[PDB]
């Protein structure tokens, strides 16, 4: 699709077999997912937002959907105010910026 | 043009005289510079994302040029570790998200 941005780029997205709502977000590197439970190990990360760096776990390999296009990649779990796809999942989906 | 997300979608702007680096962001909904000065009248703000909230100034009918289109709109300024175009200044450049 083409997503014009009069309103927040709100998607559909598919983790854990659960159905839940994320940000499409060019202004992050990472993909970062309210807590949840993920198989496997988790790895540390420090990741800078608006407000400042915080902890995070940090998932590889996660199976997601992300409206209806599948990914597989890193994905962050910690405390973040929506759910966001970053650009590490925005270029898996084939996502580029237009004007 | 058709920027690819494989790396920070940066561009250079053109805000109260001054070249700047900022980074097209479809996170965002507000556009915030860093720390500035800006002509006339200003109100606080605080806005919040990973890592917490910051307060800024917030700036009305600021006139931005955005790679070389110009848009007018509200601009926050404070101490954000980056600069950010968000949704209020994209769309008036018609700037969309595609895949
Ligand atoms: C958190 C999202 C929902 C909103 N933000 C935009 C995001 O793009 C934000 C932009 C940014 C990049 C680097 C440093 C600081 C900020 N990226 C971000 O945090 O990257 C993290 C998360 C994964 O990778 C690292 S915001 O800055 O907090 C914000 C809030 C309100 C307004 N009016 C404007 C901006």
């Amino acid at each position: 699709p083409q997503i014009t941005l009069w309103k927040r780029p709100l998607v559909t997205i598919k983790i854990g077999g659960q159905l839940k709502e994320a940000l499409l977000n060019t202004g992050a590197d990472d993909t970062v997912i309210e807590d949840m439970s993920l198989p496997g190990r988790w790895k540390p990360k420090m990741i800078g937002g608006i407000g400042g760096f915080i902890k995070v776990r940090q998932y590889d390999q996660i199976i997601i959907e992300i409206a209806g296009h599948k990914a597989i990649g890193t994905v962050l779990v910690g405390p973040t105010p929506v759910n966001i796809i970053g650009r590490n999942l925005l270029t898996q989906i084939g996502a580029t910026l237009n004007f």
